[PDB]
């Protein structure tokens, strides 16, 4: 019928706004390195342009999701699950909304503070799904919502089909399979129209999916090192535990006094700013950079994380690798700073997710989960030396392989769902690693899910929503 | 709770049936292929050979489903997704047809006539998970019908995420989550311990998928060929059309006149015998297998046809390539030799799959869609001869992969469906066609829905069953 335009016709309207917010973006991060670098090397000069760029943009996103919209401040996907549970909210869907949200995540995402962009992103989708749907037939609600999700998560990330399951598997009980096939066609035409406008006006020459990787695909892994997988499960989802407890305990951790209380309501927006200080205070790299791989921005950090080669053998030699030659230090073995990298993000993420800004929970979890994947991987391929044989030609292990299964298992076992492995090995481009991988997320959701509740659900207790289940 | 044991027993006693089953059949057709070879070339007892084996073979499997159970003959999906719509079958389930159907499903499949696989081993895997669940707790209905479907095409292929595709997205109108998590469980763990059986006992060296490809990830194709694309998608949904269609034009057309159904009535296993009879007679290598690549079981056909080199430009060479070197006569071009297997597999198909077998209506229709891809390629790399230019180094087509998206797009116009890419990807091994296969499956979809009804829908107004929407 005429379901068919208006899916095709939301498609292309939701293409172009997450390619115009991520070139703009990018556009604005590749401008503070160019700057940061072409200035002169002086030392308290690094520190205060290191420092003054992050804090100037987030607090210009905290004042306008403060101004414009008082109502879109810890948006993302747990109020309208809450929504398409029953519970109208009539004020939360309004299009003002829409453009209060949009360059927030602009200005959310071109400093490199930990952030999503998932959350916000369903929901200014959700967003078009309304307005676009109103404005036709002038001249079926959870519907519009569950199209709006898919059309979201599969917009930012070009992966369809771990959209559709991304909407169906946590933001439901019930699913009608109309929204299926609507969510499936929807959600391929916007990850189909967003990869090709960057071969048209930019350059990734083809439809590669984000982030390749050249893995080998001949033998890549043997059954002698399978229960290290199992390790990778169980960790990851205990450690996964370990983070919603405390996301709990600074939540809460806002609201337990009157004091800071009182503190926060002199002047609001004080509390993201001077925590941004703090972790640029740890993101400068001749202060700590040095032990922490600080100089990455985390979508270069995660590119950098799936290489295919090994980082103990090629620290012999001073070679110039890609980006990761940030990763070896000339006193320091890279184990130690693949180690402190992951701590150090680790509590650097709860506390950055926590602030009054536009946040997702699913790109920082991502990161940490890749940290750790060749945190193991390192390790055995230390451990392993010689690799093993086949027809007169040696095969060793490589850990980039680890990293994919960490990245999918470890937000997976955050976010309390199995589709995140989808959408895992679909940006990876990959599917080599794709049944280890859906066996360390389903060891790690079920550590997960004896120990702790859902991310999701613990916002949603503590924001104290009406949440009938 | 007491899920995880149920799922986990569930999963390993279906991969030792399914991994007994298939090295069973695989024995059998290779020595078949071994005692063909081995006596001499004589051409008329090439002839009888060729001829009695598939006859023994095929009217023992309609000898085995007629003698034990009366009620499972048409055996498949359809008339279980009548029994979770609501309609009870109270002696369909029972375990006396199992070990009836399993061995018949055997000799169905050693001989090379183009059956299915999956649609017995859905209904098999609903009878172990009754059964099994019928003996727990002696020491929820449609659960239990949802999970059996998941197991039977996950264990099938070894395809798990789109088991749980093709369990929900066909088989139901509303659908429970409860069900996705054991679903997606159980069906990759039975993926898991299937993949794993064939290095243990025998040799596949690691955890490849089932048939692996080597495309070569760095340029597959520019945008430069994708309307191509879009006829591949089109042509095919016309094309399944017209399969559905003369599907009802053989089930009725046995059923038109009282000469014939007299004739049957004489004698029951007289029709599967001759036609099988017949098609051996068009299968018979120097009878009519030069025009038609005759020598070839289906399995290894389609691992032909997935291979990653021009056959136009190896053919002015009399190098040996793989099994691929059926593909060349030495008088006739391969585009004809493609067009002929093509348009005889397709009406070979329909009445292979007519008769009183348990059969499944997958297998020979991705069969039928990798040679219409691989034809739609050839004569794509015959129009555009030198490739195109990279840096310094040229880039020609290959027509692997639109092999691959015609094996996704036509066997999902048939079955109504968009989960066939999923499987489709999963067997082949690499995601680089991903985007393009889901486009293909969409408009073959599309057109294919707005012609004709489904395949398994019109065996359901065929045979009549109570089917209320």
């Amino acid at each position: 019928g005429e379901d068919g335009i208006f899916l095709v016709l939301l498609g292309l309207l939701m293409a172009l706004v997450s390619w115009s917010m991520d070139y703009v973006s990018a556009k604005s991060l590749q401008a503070y390195k160019w700057s940061y670098a072409q200035m002169q090397p002086s030392l308290p000069l690094q520190f205060l342009v290191w420092v003054t760029f992050p804090l100037v943009l987030i607090l210009f996103s905290a004042l306008f999701c403060h101004l414009i919209s008082p109502q879109a401040v810890g948006s993302g996907i747990p109020e309208m699950k809450t929504i398409l549970r029953g519970v109208v909210l009539k004020e939360y869907l309004t299009m003002k909304a829409f453009v209060a949200k949009v360059v927030a995540l602009t200005a959310g995402l071109g400093s490199g503070i930990p952030v999503g962009k998932e959350g916000p992103f369903v929901h200014i989708a959700s967003i078009c799904a309304a307005v676009l749907s109103k404005f036709m037939s002038v001249f079926y609600y959870s519907d519009i919502l569950t199209v709006g999700c898919a059309v979201g998560v599969g917009c930012c990330f070009g992966t369809p089909l771990g959209g559709v399951l991304f909407s169906i598997e946590v933001t439901s009980t019930y699913f009608a399979v109309r929204n299926y096939w609507r969510g499936f066609f929807a959600a391929t035409f916007s990850a189909f129209v967003f990869r090709v406008l960057a071969v048209w006006n930019k350059d990734a020459v083809t439809i590669t999916a984000l982030f390749r990787t050249n893995f080998r695909m001949d033998f890549p892994f043997d059954l002698k090192e399978l229960p290290a997988f199992a390790a990778i499960g169980i960790c990851c989802g205990l450690l996964g535990a370990v983070f919603v407890y405390l996301h709990r305990q600074v939540m809460l951790g806002v609201r337990k006094h009157k004091a800071l209380s009182q503190f926060l309501a002199k002047h609001r927006l004080l509390y993201p700013g001077i925590v941004t200080f703090v972790i640029a205070s740890f993101t400068f790299p001749p202060g700590m950079g040095q032990f922490m791989a600080g100089e990455l921005m985390p979508r270069e950090a995660i590119s950098t994380l799936f290489d295919n080669n090994t980082w103990v053998k090629h620290a012999g030699d001073p070679e110039s690798l890609g980006q990761s030659a940030v990763w070896i230090h000339p006193r320091v073995n890279v184990v130690i700073i693949i180690f402190l990298f992951f701590v150090m993000k680790f509590w650097m993420s709860i506390v950055a997710t926590t602030m009054p800004i536009p946040c997702g929970g699913f790109m920082p979890v991502f990161v940490l989960g890749a940290a750790f994947g060749r945190l193991v991987g390192e390790i055995m391929a230390m451990l392993f030396p010689d690799g093993i044989l086949f027809d007169d030609i040696i095969y060793k292990i490589l850990p980039g392989g680890y990293a994919v299964i960490g990245a999918a298992a470890l937000t997976g076992a955050v976010s309390h769902t199995v589709s995140t492995a989808v959408i895992c090995f679909e940006l990876t481009g990959q599917i080599a690693h794709i049944l280890p991988m859906m066996v360390a997320v389903i060891l790690a959701n079920m550590v997960a899910q004896s120990l702790q509740p859902s991310l999701y659900d613990s916002i949603i207790q503590v924001k104290k929503l009406p949440y009938l289940p």
